[PDB]
DNA sequence: GGGG
């Protein structure tokens, strides 16, 4: 197809659009079925972050995008663009028309890391909504520029913005929902479905959240995760602990990133 | 319907 870049996509056409973008945050598939996500590209991030917002309607979970990495990259077909307070707000309707591919920007995709697999041919989509998706050529070259840049992104800037997330000493006082962006200092398994992790961010709090074990399989100790949707427990007594959500998502970051590479190095137990 |  002809895919545009973000920046250049119309806000006037009444046509459906296609793009290549990079996923810098996302929610977990939930039913209200719906995904929103944050996406840049070369012509949308923070420049002399700013990013546009991603919307994927469907008719059952199956049919939607699990985000578990900032970073990887995602290309929709059919997409309608609208402007919604200010972002640009692409829209995909999964179970008409619109369908959506995920790209590995690293080496492995996660799921993939966590099994030691190895990808196909890389130029294979580790997951895609299609009914057995593939690309024609023309493509190869977006998806091998965006991947580029998407290191060089993510290696100079922190991408995940410092007013993106909750300051954990912040959490507290906070009324209702916020994200947060920490380094896991433990992993706890508490029975058969659920861990419990052990959160420390920059501000040097420490705090406890409980993930399943299945929406969240790569979770690990000593990694830093982006925490979208959580929320302060007011019951909580010894220990501080976050709570999530069914749209809750717990997202890491590919290898690049700067911000992820910090985190690690300046938080410790 | 989208920070749900």
């Amino acid at each position: 197809y002809e895919y545009v870049e973000l920046a250049k996509a119309s806000l006037t056409s009444a046509q459906p659009q296609h793009f290549y973008a990079v996923v810098i945050d996302a929610t977990f598939p939930y039913k209200t079925y719906i995904c929103s996500l944050k996406i840049v590209d070369p012509t949308l991030y923070l420049k002399q972050s700013d990013y546009a917002t991603l919307v994927l309607y469907a008719k059952r979970f199956e049919d939607l995008p699990i985000i578990h990495r900032a970073g990887d990259i995602i290309r929709v077909h059919r997409a309608t663009l609208r402007l919604y307070n200010g972002q640009r707000q692409f829209n995909a309707n999964v179970f008409y028309s619109s369908s959506w591919a995920l790209f590995s920007t690293d080496k492995r995709s996660v799921t993939q890391e966590i099994n030691n697999q190895d990808a196909v041919s890389d130029t294979t989509p580790f997951s895609f909504s299609s009914k057995h998706a593939t690309i024609e050529k023309n493509e190869i070259s977006i998806l091998q520029n965006l991947r580029k840049w998407a290191n060089q992104y993510f290696s100079s800037y922190s991408v995940i913005s410092s007013d993106m997330y909750t300051a954990l000493n912040k959490a507290q006082a906070q009324k209702g929902d916020f994200d947060v962006v920490a380094k896991i200092l433990q992993v706890h398994e508490l029975d058969e479905y659920t861990n419990e992790l052990k959160l420390k961010d920059a501000s040097g709090q420490v705090f406890y959240t409980l993930s399943l074990k299945l929406k969240f399989p790569h979770v690990r100790t000593g990694e830093v995760v982006r925490i979208r949707s959580a929320t302060y427990d007011e019951t909580s007594t010894q220990k501080k602990v976050l709570i999530l959500s069914h749209y809750s998502n717990i997202i890491t970051f590919i290898q690049s990133s700067k911000l992820a590479k910090e985190l690690r190095a300046k938080i410790q137990d």
